[PDB]
């Protein structure tokens, strides 16, 4: 199975990706996680993203397209994959199409703009896995600790309010058109498209997604 997670910053894509990955046995491909990992390791493919992410801007298409091509070429992706935060622009989506990458589902995560800042300012992450928590809305079992490894959680450099507001502008201008892009693809029979209410509790969004994915 091949799935695209689509949605504004903090809509809950990464959170729900964890369950989808476990349930259907396909790897999570998060361009955000991959770019951040590249910056941390000083990897030649992706380290350039550092200043761009700080500014709250989108990384260039050709850079993220290359990262995705390399990643989904790995053997853990021969049986399907979960694209999380990719594609983020029309050229990224067309690049998939040109590459002949079919998808089964496009899942839109809907949240009001007014919830996004308070979500991301309370976000804590386990960088090695990509697991995500929230100090108020979805805390770990033990404070500041990853539930699975027990390792110390961290705060993303780009998760301050001002940076979030800039990512939100970027999403409305560059990414929002992908709703129509894939809705049109769905009408042509090339994929299914579904929208979920991401304001519900984590467990319920999970249930709604399971109902869609069967
Ligand atoms: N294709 C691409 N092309 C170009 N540039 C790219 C790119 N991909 C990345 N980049 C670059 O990387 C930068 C960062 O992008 P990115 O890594 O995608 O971060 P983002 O813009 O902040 O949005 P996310 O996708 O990480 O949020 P999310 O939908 O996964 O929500 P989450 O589960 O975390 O949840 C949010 C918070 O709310 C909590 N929460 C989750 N669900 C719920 C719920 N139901 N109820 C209450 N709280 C919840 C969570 O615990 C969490 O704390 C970009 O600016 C760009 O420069
Ligand atoms: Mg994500
Ligand atoms: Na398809």
């Amino acid at each position: 199975m091949r799935i695209i997670l689509l949605g504004a910053p903090g809509a809950g894509k990464g959170t729900q990706a964890q369950f989808i990955m476990e349930k259907y046995g396909i790897p999570q491909i998060s361009t955000g996680d991959m770019l951040r990992a590249a910056v941390k390791s000083g990897s030649e493919l992706g380290k350039q993203a550092k200043d761009i992410m700080d500014a709250g801007k989108l990384v260039t298409d050709e850079l993220v397209i290359a990262l995705v091509k390399e990643r989904i070429a790995q053997e853990d992706c021969r049986n399907g994959f979960l694209l999380d935060g990719f594609p983020r622009t029309i050229p990224q989506a067309d690049a998939m199409k040109e590459a002949g990458i079919n998808v089964d589902y496009v899942l839109e995560f809907d949240v009001p703009d007014e919830l996004i800042v308070d979500r991301i300012v309370g976000r804590r992450v386990h960088a090695p896995s990509g697991r995500v928590y929230h100090v108020k809305f979805n805390p770990p079992k033990v404070e500041g600790k990853d539930d699975v490894t027990g390792e110390e959680l961290t705060t993303r450099k780009d998760d301050q309010e001002e940076t979030v507001r800039k990512r939100l502008v970027e999403w409305h201008q560059m990414t929002a058109p992908l709703i129509g892009y894939y809705s049109k693809e769905a009408e042509a029979g090339n994929t299914k498209y579904a929208k979920v209410d991401g304001t519900k509790p984590v467990a319920e969004v999970r249930a709604d997604l399971e109902k869609i994915l069967g």
